[PDB]
């Protein structure tokens, strides 16, 4: 099916358009093209600095009646410098204003790590360590819960939370709403079997980010593995008469994940959506799972001493 049921009773499109690194000059057209070719979920974030332009596309397509608001599933994320309970509503409201929306379908805590509030997204001391916030995950969560109760967001969730941090929210005293989604990096080099099973066993839907391995990541290195160029994955694609990207997108779909490939290229936006017409075998799936090497696109080194840094733990 095209959507998965969340624990808030709403349905989430299992394919979304990513927007991290989408240049502000190209992302309006990218989102317009995506909605024209069937996408109904857009993944956004304030820290991506392009929500105004994403919003321009969404508003044009609503105005043109290409789509109804209820048919769209718009996701954004609370940045690290806004974990303070008094800053969360404003941060949500800024995103809503930029996206030109009156609600979000899903609002995520972008990272478990809270940073010192200010203009700077990564406030630094003088050695390059990020300056933390003394706010913890649970008070931030309560602030996310207020957003539901004020009508600004239909669902709340988390991102880059490890097993122990998901468990800490689930066990929060007085918990009012469980997280609906945990959005985490996931692809055949970082298969995440343990965290995904835990999350799904608790009724939390997992969204897979960087499913193509983020070839446009700013810190890429030549020696780095490349999913898109992996001859083993190309072979599975050839067998199925599909591209390597389409296999990489179908793979998490068949693990009951949501997946959010990014492109600003019209032809690739369309290609990436054409993944509902073929099936990977269980052997294919087990084969792709076997390529795991615990390789992460997203592990900022600048936050490794933060107390809530999520990736010291086995998962
Ligand atoms: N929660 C968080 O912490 C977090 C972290 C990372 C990512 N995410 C979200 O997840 C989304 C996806 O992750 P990502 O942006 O890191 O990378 P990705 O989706 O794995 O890869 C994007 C790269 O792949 C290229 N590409 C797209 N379709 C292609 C195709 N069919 N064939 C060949 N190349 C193709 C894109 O190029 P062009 O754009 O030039 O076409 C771009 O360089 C992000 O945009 C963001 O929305 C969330
Ligand atoms: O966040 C994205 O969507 C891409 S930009 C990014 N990558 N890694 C970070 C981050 C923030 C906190 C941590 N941390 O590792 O504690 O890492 O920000």
């Amino acid at each position: 099916a095209s959507r998965i049921l969340l624990n808030n009773g709403a349905k989430m499109p299992i394919l979304g358009l990513g927007t991290w690194k989408s240049p502000p000059g190209q992302v309006t057209e990218a989102v317009k093209v995506a909605i024209d070719v069937g996408y109904r979920h857009i993944d956004c974030a304030h820290v991506y600095q392009n929500e105004n332009e994403v919003g321009v596309a969404i508003q044009e397509k609503l105005r043109e009646q290409v789509v109804k608001r209820e048919e769209l599933f718009i996701v954004s994320k609370l940045w690290c410098t806004y974990h303070e309970k008094g800053l969360v509503k404003g941060a949500c409201q800024k995103t809503l204003s930029d996206l030109k929306l009156d609600y979000l379908d899903l609002y995520l805590i972008h990272w478990p790590t809270g940073f010192k509030p200010g203009k700077e997204f990564f406030p630094l001391d003088e050695s390059g360590n990020v300056v933390p916030s003394d706010t913890n995950i649970l008070d931030t969560w309560a602030a996310m819960e207020e957003l539901v109760d004020e009508g600004l967001v239909k669902a709340i969730g988390i991102s880059n939370f490890n097993h122990l941090q998901v468990e800490m929210i689930l066990n929060k005293p007085g918990l009012k709403y469980k997280p609906a989604v945990n959005q985490i990096e996931c692809h055949p080099y970082l298969t995440q079997e343990k965290l995904i099973q835990y999350c799904q066993s608790k009724g939390i839907v997992v969204t897979a980010y960087s499913p193509l391995g983020s070839p446009d990541r700013p810190w890429a290195k030549p020696e780095d593995p490349s999913l898109l160029e992996d001859p083993r994955i190309k072979a599975i694609a050839a067998k199925h008469n599909k591209t390597t990207a389409q296999v990489l997108i179908r793979f998490p779909m068949q693990r009951n994940l949501v997946v959010i490939p990014k492109s600003v290229t019209p032809e690739r936006i369309a290609e990436n959506f054409k993944v509902f017409d073929f099936e990977l075998s269980s052997q294919d799936m087990t084969t792709l799972l076997s390529y795991n090497r615990n390789w992460r696109v997203c592990a900022l080194l600048s936050c490794t001493s933060h107390k809530d840094y999520p990736f010291h733990e086995e998962f």
